[PDB]
């Protein structure tokens, strides 16, 4: 537990509105730059996310953003964490050459295959989700959050916000989350990737694309994607979890197609 006292942040500038509300960038204790994200009452489970957030400081990894701490004697919480200056992956892709491309595939691979290794699911791996550094380093924030989100919208595997995009079979079919369904999304990263923040099955509603899915039916190729770099993110979306590999193994292909092309 690391809990920050309110009077040593700084607000310095309003970052947008996220799901959970406002975000500040700010500094804490003159000494780190930090975002603030404040936690609109009635959009997270405070109670069961505090116990969480002990486990989530002991989570350390130069391609994970960092939490420093949270405010939670205090209603809305603030959660603090290393400030990103270049916002979200998905509108750093839509503002590259394709070596740049595969290096942003490395960085959350990286990041993943340390909550791999501590076997803490992500559980809404996506590029929304994944921040930029001021050196174009990506690195992958909100880890486990969505566990915590109480609106219907994000909830519901129905709802208007539920990332059945991002989703495999078993988990459109039985709510059932593990390190291979982080797989299955970084598959579809790394496609978001490669297309420049395309919208992954565009073509569909929600619902058409857990149809086209269980049909067997995959996203194709983009077309800045070599066939090595494919073979990589299609490897993340076999119909079976157990024939998905592990972030250990992606980040070996990803390295060795680096050192080739
Ligand atoms: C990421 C985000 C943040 C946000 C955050 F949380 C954490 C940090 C960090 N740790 O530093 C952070 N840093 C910056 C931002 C930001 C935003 C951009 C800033 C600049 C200086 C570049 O203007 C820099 C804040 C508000 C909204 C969103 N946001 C989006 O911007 C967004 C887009 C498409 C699609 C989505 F789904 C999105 N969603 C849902 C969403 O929450």
């Amino acid at each position: 537990h690391m809990e920050i006292d309110p009077k040593d942040l700084t607000f310095l500038k309003e970052l947008g509105t996220g799901q959970f509300g406002v975000v500040k960038y700010g500094k804490w204790r003159g000494q780190y730059d930090v975002a603030i994200k404040m936690i609109k009452e009635g959009s997270m489970s405070e109670d069961e996310f505090i116990e969480e957030a002990k486990v989530m400081m002991n989570l350390s990894h130069e391609k994970l953003v960092q939490l420093y701490g949270v405010c939670t004697k205090q209603r809305p919480i603030f959660i603090i964490t290393e400030y990103m200056a270049n916002g979200c992956l998905l509108n750093y892709l839509r503002e590259f050459q394709t070596q740049q491309l595969l290096e942003m595939c490395k960085d959350v691979c990286e990041a993943m295959e340390y909550l791999e290794s501590k076997q803490f699911l992500h559980r809404d791996l996506a590029a929304r989700n994944c921040l930029v550094n001021d050196q174009g380093v990506v690195k992958v924030s909100d880890f486990g959050l969505s566990r915590y989100v109480l609106d219907d919208e994000y909830t519901s595997s129905v709802g208007s916000k539920f990332p059945v995009r991002w989703s495999p079979p078993e988990v459109l079919m039985y709510s059932k989350f593990s390190s291979k369904s982080d797989i299955w999304a970084f598959g579809v990263l790394m496609w978001e990737i490669y297309s420049l923040g395309k919208m992954p099955y565009e073509r569909f509603t929600n619902s058409e694309t857990a149809e086209h899915i269980a049909q067997g039916l995959r996203l194709y190729r983009p077309h800045l994607a070599s066939e090595k770099v494919y073979t990589i993110m299609y490897s993340c979306w076999h119909e079976k979890a157990d024939e998905r590999p592990t972030f250990k193994i992606l980040l070996s292909n990803i390295l060795d197609v680096m050192d080739e092309e």
